[PDB]
């Protein structure tokens, strides 16, 4: 069983929180949601258990400083990232997000937020 | 004089935009400011390697400031961010506490001193 991380807008938002909920629940059903002192600790528990994850999960519609530099920091550690976007929102994503897919180790998927359990059951599985 | 990388939110909103004009005009004071969204990434992932100092603005809340801040952690650049608490917003703790005061440093700052700020630290 892996060890997830899951990355998702806090200080830049919280409008999707039920979503992140929901990407949260569907992970547990995986493995292990590692994510789950001040801001220096913060900054170096989380960097610990990027570390540690097999695969690092970031819902990336909402704009935030602390998902893009979890993601930068896991491009760099080499991680396996699965990164989810939905264009209903009307945002265009980053293209630092956009263009960083490689789509092996790094993807990108667009979907709408009902779909985002089954999406995860076909990337798990 | 330093090769100079400037981050600041687009996609993210373009909010603080003519800030971000103002600073790349006083960077450029003191050093060289350097398919599809796959070319931009590129393009700048190489830039980034080839900063000696990397800037971002960091108010306006963005995914490309953010990856941008932590390719950069990874690549062993010297980091200046820069946040203003009259927006009212908390700075990320990924930032914040990324922050060891020397070569990744975090400045509160009011917009009318950034002139004044960068003269600082650049000297
Ligand atoms: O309270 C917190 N708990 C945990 C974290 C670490 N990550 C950053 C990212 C949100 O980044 P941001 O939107 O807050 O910038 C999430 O994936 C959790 C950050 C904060 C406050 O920053
Ligand atoms: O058009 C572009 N030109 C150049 C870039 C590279 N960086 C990312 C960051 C903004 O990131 P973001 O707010 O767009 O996520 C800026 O420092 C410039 C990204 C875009 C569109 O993303």
């Amino acid at each position: 069983r892996p060890a997830l991380y899951f990355c998702g807008s806090i200080r830049g938002g919280r409008e999707d929180r039920t979503l992140y909920e929901r990407i949260v629940s569907r992970l547990r059903r995986f493995g292990t949601v590692l994510t789950e002192g001040g801001d220096r600790l913060i900054h170096e528990q989380d960097l610990e258990w990027l570390q540690q994850a097999d695969v690092v999960v970031a819902e990336v519609t909402q704009p935030s400083l602390g998902v893009g530099y979890e993601l930068g920091r896991a491009v760099a550690f080499n991680k396996r990232i699965l990164c989810l976007f939905r264009p209903q929102s009307g945002r265009v994503l980053s293209a630092m997000i956009r263009g960083a897919a490689d789509g092996s180790r790094f993807q990108v998927w667009d979907y709408e937020e009902g779909e985002v359990e089954a999406l995860l059951d076909r990337y798990f599985e």
